[PDB]
């Protein structure tokens, strides 16, 4: 009947869902499926993709939401927390005798107006400073659940970070690996510059350690090959299965050996090898592997300059290896094949250690959102406190702006600013005290000549000052995710009927 009315109704439904996990303290409401599989997770879009939906326009707020991910990678569950709350609001001007389309043009001026006054609070920090990356380390492991040993973690970040700007100035999401490794413990995590294989040797007769290795790395399997022309085998005599075996191991030999007289040692395969074939090899001192990663075989080729190679019979010098230092050392308990190149490594790889899957996993979701936020900011070179002190701030601006703006328009852009102390509100809940009792300390702060930065500190539970305590943010994420919540809640508004099509396609 009401139709429009469906849509407000059900938009508020999917957002106290994921409000109460906004900052480090918040509780979560798991929804096991049909199956059984009982699963936790602190993320918001991590819910949606597995939680299902009732109604259709549903969705409408699910897809803007995968695209803040992909370009910021954080902020997701702070743009749908200030949805629902503009959805709650309109419902309060339709009774009014109100359009629709008054509320959506009031959203639409004060969004633009924002843009100008976020670029103005921004401060402005340098792109080799490592005092200030350090804080902004520091507030994304929060949001995973790491605060035993978090100064430290918060040390090795800051330096992988720094030593994979190129002269250009940018970031590449790709020449910084990670490994996950349960072994001793956290606190054994180290920044190695350099990559890293989670293999061993196949044999204990070859050489220990070596140096000055022309490694030669190789991507096939030892076998007969075939032309695109047909030709089948014909075999009567099962007695020459036995005869193969020692023509076998000649051609192994010799095949080998001629990598050794092109300077190379160590060796890559792919498949399993006899138990004496790698004997007559291992006694030469000739370093090999067996069963390796695709993955490895790219970044292997990048960091000793060499080159994935099909074929052992065409080899060049060019595509052998050339690292510094080789060892495979221990690593508690189990050990692993290690490579250092400090002269001039090109990527990094970061070690993470742990006692059991469970907690190396927590802060491998970390890692690889950390330099994504962090790598950003070096390239604009802008940042701002958050904390929601820059909401608390714009509250109070917009409301002088809402008098130059005559008409029944001004409901709208009132609202919208409102609309914004949701932020500091759920963050109060979580923490045991009364949001409106500190709601209005907060504006104290900000009453005219006072400093741009006091809002809220979970941990003391007062207003103090956020730089010293390194609680800083992106400004791309702020008004990434502004622009996002703005322009999907006109989706919403923009309708009010749902014609029953059948077979659209």
């Amino acid at each position: 009947r009401d139709a429009q009315r469906m849509n407000i109704l059900a938009g508020r439904i999917i957002a106290e869902t994921v409000r109460s996990t906004l900052g480090p303290k918040g509780m979560d409401k798991m929804l096991v499926d049909d199956l059984g599989d009982v699963v936790v997770t602190n993320d918001g879009v991590t819910i949606l993709r597995e939680m299902s939906v009732e109604h259709p326009a549903a969705k409408m707020l699910i897809e803007v939401a995968k695209t803040q991910e992909k370009e910021v990678g954080d902020g997701t569950t702070t743009a749908v927390v200030v949805a629902g709350e503009l959805l709650r609001k309109a419902e309060e001007l339709l009774d009014q005798n109100v359009h629709p389309t008054i509320v959506v043009k009031g959203y639409q001026a004060a969004a633009q107006k924002a843009q100008e006054l976020l670029k103005t609070i921004a401060c402005e920090v340098g792109a080799q400073d490592k005092e200030i990356l350090t804080k902004i380390a520091m507030t994304s492991i929060t949001g995973k659940g790491a605060e035993k040993a978090k100064e430290k973690l918060a040390e090795i970040i800051v330096e992988a970070v720094s030593a994979v700007v190129d002269d250009e100035g940018k970031v590449d999401k790709d020449l910084i690996k990670i490994e996950k490794k349960s072994g001793a413990s956290i606190d054994d995590t180290e920044l190695i510059k350099g990559v890293l294989v989670d293999k061993e040797r196949v044999s204990a007769q070859m050489p220990k350690k070596v140096t000055d290795a022309k490694i030669a790395l190789l991507n096939c399997a030892i076998e007969i090959k075939e032309t695109e022309t047909d030709a089948e085998i014909r075999i009567t005599d099962p007695a020459k299965l036995m005869e193969f075996i020692e023509q076998e191991e000649k051609m192994l030999k010799d095949m080998v050996a001629e990598i050794k007289a092109s300077g190379a040692n160590v060796l890559f395969c792919q498949k399993g090898i006899d138990d004496l074939a790698q004997h007559y090899l291992a006694k030469e001192g000739i370093v090999a592997a067996r069963r390796v990663k695709k993955s490895d075989m790219e970044k292997l080729a990048k960091a000793t300059g060499a080159n994935v190679i099909t074929n052992i019979k065409d080899l060049s010098a060019q595509d052998l290896g050339d690292a510094g230092l080789v060892e495979e050392r221990k690593i508690s308990g189990d050990s692993m094949i290690f490579v250092e190149e400090c002269k001039h490594p090109k990527a990094v790889t970061m070690l993470i250690r742990g006692t059991t899957e469970h907690v190396i996993e927590e802060v491998a979701r970390a890692v690889d959102d950390a330099v994504g936020v962090v790598g950003c900011t070096i390239e604009d070179g802008r940042i701002v406190s958050g904390g929601g002190s820059t909401e608390v701030e714009l509250s109070m601006k917009l409301r002088e702006y809402a008098e130059g703006i005559s008409g029944r328009e001004q409901l709208a852009v009132r609202a919208f600013a409102d609309a914004l102390e949701v932020i500091p509100r759920t963050l109060a809940e979580n923490a045991g005290l009364d949001a409106i009792e500190i709601l209005v300390k907060v504006r104290a702060a900000h009453a005219s000549n006072g400093n741009k930065c006091a809002g809220l500190n979970v941990f003391t539970g007062a207003v103090e000052d956020m730089c010293e305590n390194g609680v800083v943010e992106p400004l791309r994420v702020k008004t990434q995710a502004i622009q996002s919540a703005a322009e999907s809640t006109e989706m919403l508004l923009r309708i009010d009927d749902v014609i029953a099509a059948e077979k659209l396609r």
